């Protein structure tokens, strides 16, 4: 139910994500469903939350959280800096630096410290943010050092992103890279999941349902109706735990309380690595991205 991370830190194998689908768009309003949503999935068992700055739905998991009172050390909370588009166009955090506004976050959360605390985008410059991209990680290290952040990480990085982090003179390497990964989308951006793996950043991915809340009709249709069968597993289930058997952490979402239970399933059960490679190849037949878009030159 777990991957280890680089420094040797477990994370809980699932996480329910807050953006998305809840992602605030023109108010701040608290959303009351998504709390309630929040409480069932950690009484059912999640244990690994997604976040964001810019999701504004922060208050809503510190909410959550009182109201179901988990032991803190139980709990996996990651949020992330917001960061800007690639425009660089200066329409990003309205705090000074990521160690503020993971501060000012760390009020709405109600919390001492996040789990993880992730560079949202890679498109961080003097001219637009008054500092660049290895100095961006540098007040990450700061926060971590200072029992802020226990883990730190990015989120959308190219292979050439993370060199810019490694290359330079730091004292620790993202653990993670939380990138849009699914049967339809292998690489965000060209060997990411590969490279990463190698040098022990954990992938997580986002949007791993895409071949199925946006890829139908598709070629993975039909392999997918024949291992649900099989299984008698759903068709959103034979996904995520086929991104779990590739060493990856799917971040999903959902506002039924069905979903919360067959989301916590994946762990029940395995696929045969013959059909876990006809996914893997059955997918490389098509290419959805649904987030990013900036990246579709890849596709
Ligand atoms: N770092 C980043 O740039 C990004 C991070 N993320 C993070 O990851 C999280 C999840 O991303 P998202 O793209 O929403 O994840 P998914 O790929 O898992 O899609 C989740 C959506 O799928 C629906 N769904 C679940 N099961 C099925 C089913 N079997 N058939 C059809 N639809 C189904 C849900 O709808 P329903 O509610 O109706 O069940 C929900 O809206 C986000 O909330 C966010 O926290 C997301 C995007 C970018």
């Amino acid at each position: 139910k777990e991957f280890k991370l680089s420094n040797g830190n477990k994370i809980p194998a699932v996480a329910f994500g807050t953006g998305t689908k809840y992602f605030k768009r023109g108010h701040n309003d608290l959303d009351k469903q998504l709390i309630g949503t929040l409480e069932l999935a950690l009484r059912s068992g999640f244990r690994h939350i997604d976040g964001a700055e810019i999701y504004g739905t922060n208050k809503e998991i510190g909410i959550a959280l009182k109201n179901v009172g988990l032991n803190r050390k139980d709990v996996f909370i990651t949020d992330k800096y917001n960061s800007g588009n690639h425009t660089y166009d200066g329409k990003h955090s309205k705090h000074q630096n990521p160690y503020n506004a993971l501060k000012a976050d760390l009020e709405d959360l109600g919390l001492e410290y996040v789990d993880l605390y992730l560079i949202h985008f890679p498109y961080i410059s003097e001219k637009s943010h008054g500092f660049d991209l290895v100095e961006a990680w540098r007040y990450l290290e700061r926060a971590k050092n200072e029992g802020l952040a226990r883990n730190i990480g990015v989120s959308n990085f190219t292979i050439e992103n993370l060199k810019s982090i490694l290359d330079a003179n730091t004292d620790s390497i993202p653990v993670v890279n939380q990138i849009e990964f699914s049967a339809y989308l292998q690489d965000q951006t060209p060997g990411i999941v590969e490279y990463s793996q190698q040098q022990g950043i954990l992938i997580e991915a986002y949007g791993p349902l895409g071949p199925i809340t946006q890829g139908r009709p598709g070629p993975l249709d039909k392999v997918l109706s024949k291992l649900s069968e099989k299984y008698k597993r759903n068709e959103g289930q034979i996904l995520l735990r086929w991104v779990l058997q590739r060493g990856i952490l799917p971040i999903t979402t959902t506002s039924k309380e069905e979903r919360i239970n067959d989301v916590l399933e994946i762990f029940d059960f395995e696929l045969d690595k013959e059909d876990e490679d006809q996914i893997t190849k059955v997918g490389k037949e098509k290419t959805l991205r649904q987030f990013s878009k900036e990246y579709s030159k890849y596709d």
